[PDB]
């Protein structure tokens, strides 16, 4: 019941494409939430959960490929009990 | 120093004062509620709960998913952060 | 291939937020979140958070919004960790 909880907070423009990227690797869905901040609520919070750090891994390493350098986006991962 | 237990769950708007009322009668020092969608729209919500109790948490999370988990879109889980 | 980053949370009323903003930036952060939040102890509270890779500068920030705001207004505030990749800078 240990499972990974991946963040990615990126501009509000990329809500269709990030959650692409989620829905096709594999995860079983995702949650996101209106955000503010520096580095307006003008960005969003991507909070996924998977049964595996491989396939949170591999999520955020495609989001960051094609998008970390274009557009402002931080992202982390935590783990959590479910 | 002091390490407590950070419950969240994610479920509809409509729930919003019956599971607030499960939290608040289990005797939790309070909760916090943000708007959330997502896919498993902007009509779900997010509670997150923080108790010294790995119990009080156990307890608030079991009674929700009793009463509300079957019938409505939800899901719960657990982690630890470190209080003053 | 991952590093640690602390991650600080801070909820207080949304009055606070251009005071907090400012004791977060001042102390020397990269940033930070701020997402609308409701509670008890309608979205009329903010929730900051703070990542940063040393312990002590969100040991600064925490000590500083509690000894300024936790007398007079009502919030909360905790610090968990999380891991980030070593080629992004917290
Ligand atoms: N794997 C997951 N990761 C993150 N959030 C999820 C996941 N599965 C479900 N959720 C959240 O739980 C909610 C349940 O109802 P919804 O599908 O409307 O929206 C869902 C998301 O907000
Ligand atoms: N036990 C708790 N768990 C989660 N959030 C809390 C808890 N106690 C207080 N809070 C939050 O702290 C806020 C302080 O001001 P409010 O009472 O308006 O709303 C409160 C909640 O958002
Ligand atoms: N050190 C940090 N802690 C928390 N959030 C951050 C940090 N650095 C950047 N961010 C967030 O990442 C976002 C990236 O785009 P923005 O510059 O619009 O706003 C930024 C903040 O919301």
């Amino acid at each position: 019941q240990q499972v990974w909880k991946l963040v990615i907070i990126t501009e509000e423009i990329l809500l269709k494409k990030v959650s692409k990227i989620i829905k096709e690797a594999g995860a079983s869905g995702y949650t996101v939430l209106a955000a503010a901040g520096e580095g307006a609520y003008s960005n969003i919070k991507f909070e996924v959960l998977t049964a595996s750090r491989e396939l949170a891994d591999q999520i955020q390493d495609k989001v960051v490929a094609k998008y970390f350098d274009d557009y402002s986006c931080i992202t982390y991962i935590s783990t959590v009990e479910a």
